[PDB]
């Protein structure tokens, strides 16, 4: 093929779109509704318009290059069209960036600036009740910002295959929303937030827990614990212009102190707890030659997928609480026992890459004696915003350490944030428990990385066992619907709702589609976790010295008795 673009000749055998070809050859073409290799097929944004001689204006993002094409990306006709489309969007957009939670990284604002576009008639709604939906424990919709670009609908379809996010017709007006305009929680929605990550604007957001947290921090009698997820320390630096793949563990700890939190713990300690419990459960099932498979139960997106689509699997879930809830339960029981705090005054906050964690933390039965396991959950984004509002100079902060009693973690806990992390961590402990040894080969590289469905055969004490790692909620559906689950007896299966694992959660920093072209965000975020695992002296959960003291002195034997009554949960 011979293609001419902006007067430049290319000879190529590529079968691809004008947009992709252009960007591979450093020619600028704007795009808005194109993401995840699809665009909005029914009301195309046309922001990727280019001129093809002999044809006229075409959308670059979904038009294949053809021998003979002469393309202009920057003619007057092209810029007037794009500008016009942006102006029409401004007519349905409450353009007030000051207070807007996307002010610093909005794709639309950038386009508005780029083409110097203006509304024909400013949109200034007087009743946002109509436009805002805050019923969900995890997601919020603000339709005054919604461009009807369809990226959330497409992202939900590709990432989950639930299509819980849909276009809806509301008396002649098109909106997005859940089935029948219900609260998302009341539908098959997983509450994973992949739709938020796909949104170019402030139209979708996490349900804020920031007021919960600030009220608690300012309440004199509340002792506010905070603990962050594995993924936050690999991610939050992005939002302070530190670049990608930066380990900021120590800066976070210092930042949390400066925000006024009273105790700095770490959910990776909770991850080591989950393993203590679940690896023990796996050995029990192995000893009792059943029941199989056991599924992980740490990802609440997957738990909702099971509840909504495979309720017959709920009995197969490990009864170990997730790192978050297990940690939270311990923070109301063990931690008062070693600190003297009145348990009612402990307020336990997590920092999560995840929107679905807010739903999990607010589950009615996730409490004991009237005390919630977890009182508040803020996303990575929310924490970033709290830090910025407090004017903490995050990139400049010095490293500090977590408080050790519920803050130490092993390398096994550290890699939880990546797909295959839980599997690898659990196998490190299950192999030791079952064989009563302290094995040296602990790296299970076969369960790592971005393949959608990953499997491995593992030897545990003279028998072969089959494990699987399902990476993405859409891959759960594939694994089940294709009957892959029936090709062999599976013994232990990890499921994560977000492809890449939690490092790609719905609570994570947005990344500009351009940067996504440069960086594999899933791999670069995960790399921080695996690097920690490599450089930690303890790389097995049951080697965590703080955790071991906690079990010796308070919980007893994992997976039975007290530990089973307190730290487990069945759906
Ligand atoms: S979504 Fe973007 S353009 Fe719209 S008000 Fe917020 S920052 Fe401004
Ligand atoms: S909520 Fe966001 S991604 Fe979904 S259609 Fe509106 S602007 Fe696009
Ligand atoms: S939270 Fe997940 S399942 Fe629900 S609409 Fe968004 S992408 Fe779909
Ligand atoms: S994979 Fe992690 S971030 Fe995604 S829904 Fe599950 S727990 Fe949340
Ligand atoms: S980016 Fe091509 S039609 Fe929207
Ligand atoms: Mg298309
Ligand atoms: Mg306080
Ligand atoms: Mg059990």
């Amino acid at each position: 093929k011979t293609i001419i673009i902006n007067g430049v000749q290319f000879n190529t055998d590529e079968d691809t779109t004008i947009l992709k070809f252009a960007r591979d050859n450093n020619i600028d073409i704007s795009a808005l509704c194109f993401l995840n290799n699809c665009n909005n097929d029914i009301n195309k944004c046309e922001i990727c318009t280019v001129e093809v001689e002999g044809t006229g204006l075409v959308t670059a993002c979904d038009t294949l290059i053809e021998d003979g094409m002469i393309i202009n990306t920057n003619s007057d006709a092209v810029n007037e069209k794009i500008k016009s489309r942006i102006s029409q969007l401004l007519d349905i957009h409450e353009f007030k960036c000051g207070p807007c939670n996307r002010r610093e990284n909005c794709e639309f604002l950038k386009l508005v600036i780029k083409y110097k576009a203006r509304a024909s008639k400013p949109f200034l709604p007087k009743d946002k009740t109509e436009y805002v939906d805050e019923r969900s424990k995890s997601l919020t919709v603000d339709r005054t910002k919604c461009l009807l670009c369809g990226r959330c609908v497409n992202a939900c379809g590709k990432n989950t295959e639930t299509y819980a996010m849909k276009f809806l017709n509301k008396n002649g007006k098109t909106i997005i929303g859940a089935e029948d305009e219900k609260c998302f929680d009341d539908t098959n929605c997983l509450l994973c937030g992949q739709c938020i990550i796909a949104c170019p604007v402030a139209a979708l957001s996490e349900k804020s827990h920031m007021d919960r947290v600030k009220n608690a921090l300012n309440a004199p009698e509340k002792h506010v614990i905070v603990a962050m997820a594995p993924s936050v320390r690999a991610s939050i630096g992005e939002l302070f212009n530190m670049g990608f793949g930066v380990d900021v563990t120590g800066k976070i700890y210092t930042a949390l102190r400066q925000l006024g939190f009273d105790k700095i713990f770490d959910i990776n300690f909770g991850a080591d707890m989950t393993i203590m419990e679940e690896a023990t459960e796996l050995v029990q099932r192995i000893e009792n030659n059943g029941p199989f498979p056991m599924f992980t139960s740490c990802c609440p997106g997957w738990v909702r997928q099971a509840e909504n689509y495979y309720p017959e699997l709920l009995n197969n879930l490990s009864s170990a609480k997730s790192p978050q809830q297990i940690f939270g339960t311990a923070s109301k029981t063990y931690y008062p026992s070693i600190s003297g705090l009145d348990p009612k005054n402990v307020f336990t906050v997590t920092v999560m890459p995840c929107t679905s964690k807010k739903f999990e933390a607010d589950r009615p039965q996730m409490e004991k004696d009237g005390l919630r396991d977890i009182d508040a959950v803020i996303t990575t984004r929310e924490l970033a915003k709290m830090i910025k509002d407090a004017k903490i100079p995050f990139a400049k902060l010095e490293d500090s350490e977590a408080d050790p009693a519920m803050g130490e973690y092993s390398g096994a806990g550290a890699i939880f944030g990546a797909t295959g992390g839980v599997m690898e961590a659990a196998l490190r402990s299950a192999k030791d428990f079952a064989e009563n040894a302290e094995l040296e080969d602990i790296e299970y590289k076969q369960v790592r990385g971005l393949n959608g469905i990953k499997e491995a055969e593992v030897e545990i004490n003279n028998n072969k066992y089959n494990v699987a790692v399902i990476n993405g909620a859409s891959n759960l559906f594939k694994f089940m619907k294709s009957g892959m689950i029936n090709e062999k007896q599976y013994h232990f299966i990890e499921v994560m709702a977000c492809h890449g694992g939690c490092v790609n959660g719905g609570g994570q920093p947005h990344v500009n589609p351009k940067d996504l072209e440069k960086v594999d965000i899933k791999k670069v975020r995960a790399s921080v976790l695996y690097n920690q695992d490599e450089h930690l002296s303890k790389r097995k959960s049951h080697e965590n010295t703080a955790l071991v003291k906690m079990y010796q002195n308070y919980f007893g034997k994992p997976g039975e008795g007290r530990a089973h009554e307190i730290l487990h949960f069945k759906y």
